[PDB]
């Protein structure tokens, strides 16, 4: 499993991760992401979240093996 | 889209789904699945459901387009 965080005051809120990989990024109140549980368990969804963390245009978004 | 449900009524506890797919599915208060978001959206997390729903022994999970 793999923990995964975002920056708030690092995200510049262009919610691309939230298009690419909607299954853990959604967008809250105030216009930056966050992931819907910290932490992955599945790899293909793995595979979704590290996608979305690479193309971050701040990198904002953190994974790491648990 | 997808919606998750577990059906309360039908389900036997034994965490089947959730041993399967940690990424949708916990065990509630009364001790029965549920699913631990509102909507899938994209392949990924359909596949890790779907193998939690036709590994379910009493058919309590479904997976209906939202």
């Amino acid at each position: 499993a793999w923990k995964v965080s975002v920056d708030q005051d690092t995200c510049i809120g262009c919610a691309i991760c939230a298009s690419l990989c909607p299954d853990v990024f959604e967008m809250n109140d105030e216009g930056k992401a966050q992931p819907k549980v910290e932490v992955i368990e599945d790899e293909e969804l793995y595979n979704c979240a590290k996608e979305a963390m690479e193309a971050c245009p701040v990198s904002a978004i953190t994974i790491e093996e648990a």
